[PDB]
């Protein structure tokens, strides 16, 4: 991961992520947990959300690289429903996204 | 709606609902909102959850009858993902479920 465009990352997040996740402090859970302070904690630890994926639940320490990898696969499992478009296949898109996400969060 | 078996309703909820919803007080959100005090408020009002369905968001006053109807359709939309098994087709199953849910909640 190498910093990119926050501005474009914002538009990736609004159009690809926001329909399941919010990022502002104290923001609400949706199908996905609120992501505020995601880069200061581990996986599967948002207050007031209960997780499903075994790997998330192991509490991975989130960093840029781990997250890029998490977002690489275009499809993700949504509990009780099936697979959904939960990632960004283009490495540049990931870098943009994560650059925005680091700022919007914390 | 006519009261049924709480015991069987519990097993319907554990096996058909729990994978997206919790019911205890202060319990966490998952893909679905925590359902505690659902029969004392309106639709689309759980603290700390943000909703998608337009109809939910209109804030329907929840009662037994409205809920039975909500659960009738076997498939429900899960935002960003698709349709999922979000209901109970058998009217007796609904009555059992709702009888448990009234108690577990509040
Ligand atoms: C590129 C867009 C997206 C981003 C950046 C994103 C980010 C994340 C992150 C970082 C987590 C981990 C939360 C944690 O460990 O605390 C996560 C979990 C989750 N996200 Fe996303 N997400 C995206 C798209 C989606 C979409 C489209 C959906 C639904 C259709 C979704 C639903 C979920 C769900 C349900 C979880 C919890 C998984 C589980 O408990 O097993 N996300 N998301
Ligand atoms: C018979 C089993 C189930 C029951 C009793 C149940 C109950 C409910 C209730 C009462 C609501 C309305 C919440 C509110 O207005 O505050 C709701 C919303 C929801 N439930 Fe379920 N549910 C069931 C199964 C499912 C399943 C299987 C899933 C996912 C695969 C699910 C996901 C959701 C979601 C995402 C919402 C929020 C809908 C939106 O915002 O558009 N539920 N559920």
């Amino acid at each position: 991961f190498k910093a990119g465009s926050a501005k474009k990352g914002a538009t990736l997040f609004k159009t690809r992520c926001l329909q399941c996740h919010t990022v502002e402090k104290g923001g609400p859970h949706k199908v996905g947990p609120n992501l505020h302070g995601i880069f200061g904690r581990h996986s599967g630890q948002a207050e007031g959300y209960s997780y499903t994926d075994a790997n998330i639940k192991k509490n991975v320490l989130w960093d840029e690289n781990n997250m890029s990898e998490y977002l690489t696969n275009p499809a993700k499992y949504i509990p009780g429903c099936g697979m959904a478009h939960g990632g960004l296949k283009k490495e540049k898109d990931r870098n943009d996204l994560i650059t925005y996400l680091k700022k919007a969060s914390e």
